[PDB]
């Protein structure tokens, strides 16, 4: 009952996916969770660290971690997603995951779950769903792409001004489109570093403060926060309760990519007023897509915050069970809409 | 350069591949192929030995396991089969893992009907098997059972009983009646201090729930208070397996069993997959309704996770953990 685990990370070949840094962070958090469970259950668990391929043997770190598994020194590999095992197309991961599982290795995908020899066919069927997806993304990507669609394709922020808490930072992508090497400048969201006037340094600090005031109080009202902000000279992007709540509803503060939903006129033409947000999700797992800049408020805290706002909106706080059930209900509506 | 080759043959199961190919036909093609390969390897300076036929008795698969184990030990490095479908257990797709393992060991697979496969062209084999899978799936549609929202299984799970119901079906303009079993809350009168099995389940939550109490404690109390096991002591693992059951929250679910290395399922429950609407992802509700209300059930799952991790979850962590379980279910 001894688990020896390594993690493997590498950049995507472009053709969704996170940075090595994002992968390593999820991988080590997963390792810490697994360790607690195994130890609770009497066993032993050792995380030996990250096998990280250099951005550029084509895959010497991958070969190293696989050889440790073949020699029986590791019996678990953690990856951000099962696609990391692939070389050119996701389908070509099938032989190597089959070999690993037949050796008794457990594969843990942070995004997709746990796979062992017992459930190897679950992994095979997963990889094929990923293949069928991706093939569908390819067809869309093969089309003629306008400015916004190209920006979306490259992980770029479509929009005028960065939302509160954030700033826009430019980045140049080297793309090959129809056999032509082309450079495209995109904007990515970063945590705002604009120096503010009053008692908080940057916009993220103001946001974290709002949650600190609300959580710990049983200020601690949103109107109260606004009156305190005006008195303490917290600058207003040059305070309305509706604006504060609109920001607290923004999934991007939790590090989740999201579409802003605007209020539409009877005509159907959108106004400039924000109605709400739709979290951007992986098409197979439904897991939220993560912004490269990471969270302003950790996801766990953000979900607690949303439950708090819902309890205020309903005029009654939710039990822990009702909070879980309500979060599920919001997801089922996002899906049905 | 040395080749050690065995051949493997077995009758078709009723599954879809060359059935006309009797074992005798397979063996004859297999040994003719071996003779051809031998000539070629020897022309080319190498050495080749055919060790004979591994032939499964017309009926789990001891000769198959034998030839695989000889490959794993390095005593054979080639398997000759009439067709790649021989490697499969139930569906042709399930041949993928075993051929992948064999090729990663340096084995050459020679299919008399389909060609030669090694590690260097493993994807050719994978793509072939999938084309065969896609083809049987299309053959299946063309042409049985009552898997249409009826409980498929022997005994009702703890908390429940089986009640029969008639579904009125019209299939291609023909009226057919199909008798199914549906899950109902158990009404079997119990011995001890609780009336029915649902009462015992609700009691567990009452004893455990953290408002501001252990599973081993519940089991010791149950034995003392004479709470009957279905029918011989209460096992903590069993209590938790039941508390994990989404059906007790009124949600339809598939039971996931622990599989042998082979892939063949055991009778041991590994977990559950909530059945969901394909568009909204909302759980499909059992007609009989919840034993424990959904809100309480989700709280219970967070409580079990906190016990499993050895540390209680914050409210946020509980929400995030429940989401994480859903994201894994969705991909399956």
């Amino acid at each position: 009952m001894d688990t020896y685990a390594g993690a493997y990370d590498r950049q995507s070949r472009e053709r969704s996916a996170a940075s090595p840094a994002t992968q390593r962070s999820a991988n080590e958090d997963k390792a810490a969770d697994l360790q607690r469970e195994v130890e609770r259950d009497g066993g032993r668990f050792r995380f030996v660290g990250h096998f990280s391929e250099a951005p550029g043997a084509e895959r010497p770190e991958f070969e190293r971690i696989l050889n440790e598994c073949r020699a029986g020194r590791l019996n678990m590999i953690i990856v951000y997603d099962v696609s990391r095992f692939s070389r050119l197309k996701v389908m070509d991961a099938i032989p190597i995951v089959s070999e690993l599982l037949a050796l008794g290795v457990t594969i843990v995908s942070t995004q997709e779950g746990v796979f062992r020899q017992g459930n190897v066919m679950d992994l095979i069927h997963l990889i094929m769903r990923l293949d069928a997806s991706h093939k569908e993304s390819s067809l869309k990507s093969a089309k003629i792409l306008d400015t916004k669609n190209l920006q979306r394709e490259l992980g770029g922020y479509v929009g005028g001004k960065a939302p509160y808490g954030f700033e826009l930072v430019s980045e140049t992508k080297e793309i090959t489109r129809n056999g032509r090497m082309v450079n495209v400048v995109i904007n990515k969201l970063a945590h705002s570093t604009t120096p503010l006037t009053g008692p908080f340094e940057f916009e993220p600090d103001v946001i974290r403060w709002w949650w600190r005031e609300i959580k710990t109080h049983k200020p601690g009202s949103i109107t109260g926060l606004c009156k305190r902000m005006d008195a303490d000279a917290v600058p207003t992007r040059g305070w309305d309760p509706a604006t504060v709540m609109r920001i607290l509803r923004d999934p991007r503060i939790a590090g989740f990519a999201a579409e802003v939903i605007y209020k539409k006129k009877p005509d159907g033409t959108p106004t400039t007023k924000i109605e709400g947000y739709r979290i951007q999700r992986d098409p197979i797992t439904l897991r939220p897509v993560e912004l490269d800049c990471g969270p302003i408020i950790e996801p766990a805290e953000w979900y607690e915050l949303q439950a708090w706002l819902d309890g205020r909106g309903r005029g009654k706080g939710l039990s822990r069970g009702q909070a879980i059930l309500s979060a599920m209900d919001k997801l089922y509506c996002e899906c049905g809409a």
